[PDB]
């Protein structure tokens, strides 16, 4: 399968509780640079780490976050159903997402949805009241690969 990275995050040996993924909730973060930033500037403002499960990078590079198995906070009421993926950026004001890091996040889901036998995949925006991931984030498009069994519709 895909190179899905590993490093240590501050924190990570806080992880507790549980979870059982049903959906996978897609996430920006207004935000360009490495997890371990990300991870830092979230545990400044009331997380133990961060509160997602993978962080997909600009250049595709894929990194792991939050153990899945642990009780998440991605976002609210989903933290005991969800696996949350980031991407790198801020979907607000980016027009262009680069195709590496688009195909990447298919690839990251795909093997997610093997993995978890997972159905539903959706913006932050369709479970909570936000623009997360961003007026420009290529939704539809991304949808549309992970469900391939369509174009037989
Ligand atoms: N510190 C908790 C989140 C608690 C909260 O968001 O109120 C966590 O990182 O899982
Ligand atoms: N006291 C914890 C709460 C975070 C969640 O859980 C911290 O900020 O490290
Ligand atoms: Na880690
Ligand atoms: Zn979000």
């Amino acid at each position: 399968h895909m190179d899905i990275k590993k490093v240590y995050l501050k924190g990570q040996e806080e992880a507790k509780g549980w979870n059982k993924p049903n959906k996978i909730i897609i996430h920006h973060p207004e935000y360009n640079g490495s997890i371990e930033g990300l991870n830092d500037i979230m545990r400044s403002m009331g997380f133990y780490m961060i509160g997602y499960n993978f962080y997909v990078r600009k250049d595709g590079t894929v990194y792991e976050g939050r153990p899945v198995w642990a009780t998440g906070a991605n976002c609210y009421g989903h933290n005991h159903d969800s696996i949350g993926v980031c991407f790198e950026g801020n979907y607000d004001k980016e027009t262009d997402m680069p195709q590496e890091q688009f195909n990447a996040g298919v690839e990251l889901i795909k093997y997610l949805k093997s993995k978890y036998g997972i159905n539903e995949v959706n913006g932050h925006k369709h479970y909570y009241n936000t623009a997360c991931p961003g007026q420009y984030f290529p939704l539809e498009k991304m949808l549309s690969c992970l469900d391939g069994q369509l174009q037989q519709e």
